[PDB]
């Protein structure tokens, strides 16, 4: 599913690196939430989380 937004507030944290700063779908109420959900899940990710953004989106 492409649309995997549906109605769960999909957040797009930006893990980065130095060669590439990637994308993992964060799920959470807030953007705060989302934010400290992706420092917090996305240990094993490797990469950094410099950002998280809200996808805010039907699909």
């Amino acid at each position: 599913t492409g649309s995997l937004s549906v109605d769960n507030k999909k957040f797009w944290a930006t893990v980065e690196s130095s060669e590439h700063s990637f994308e993992v779908p964060i799920y959470a109420e807030t953007l705060d939430e989302a934010l400290e959900l992706a420092e917090w899940q996305y240990v094993p990710a490797g990469f950094e989380v410099t950002r998280v953004r809200p996808c805010v989106a039907p699909k």
